[PDB]
């Protein structure tokens, strides 16, 4: 119940995988270090509600926020991957065990948190990609994984 899940030289090393589902993205237009923190957890709620109610079969399914909270990207949402956490990346890799979705470098991290009772499995980091810019990236994750998740984020980022 308090504190890292898994033994630091994992995270530094191989990283941690888990199994979820990508959701897909909404840009974000506003550096995160500029929102206090309640309205970071805000525009991660929102983007969450965002990408549930545009993906088939998500757990989770005008608009607030439309200064910080752009457009969505959907062109890989819905798809099962295995997410790698490291202190180099998230790795996101699709079904095939080949693919790569996307891997976001640790230092591009800016923001990570859940959802809430609603969106409880749920799991928000911001990044930057070449691809997405600065992002709002979503992942819906089993039952019990998505604290698991949030938690080695912060452990990879930490052991940077
Ligand atoms: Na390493």
């Amino acid at each position: 119940s308090m504190g890292w899940l898994h033994p630091n030289d994992k995270v530094m090393g191989p990283g941690v995988s888990y199994l979820v589902r990508y959701m897909g993205c909404v840009e974000v237009l506003q550096s995160m270090r500029a929102l206090d923190f309640n309205t970071r957890t805000q525009v991660t709620r929102e983007a969450i509600s965002l990408v549930c109610e545009a993906v088939p079969g998500a757990k989770g399914a005008s608009r607030p926020l439309s200064s910080i909270l752009g457009r969505s990207n959907l062109k890989f949402a819905g798809m099962p991957i295995t997410l790698t956490v490291s202190t180099s990346s998230l790795n996101l890799m699709a079904a095939d065990c080949k693919q790569i979705i996307a891997n976001h470098h640790m230092q591009s991290i800016s923001f990570a948190s859940g959802g809430d009772p609603d969106t409880a499995e749920y799991v928000a980091y911001v990044a930057k990609d070449p691809v997405n810019q600065r992002a709002c990236h979503i992942l819906e994750c089993p039952e019990g994984l998505a604290q698991d998740v949030i938690s080695t984020i912060g452990q990879a980022f930490e052991l940077r």
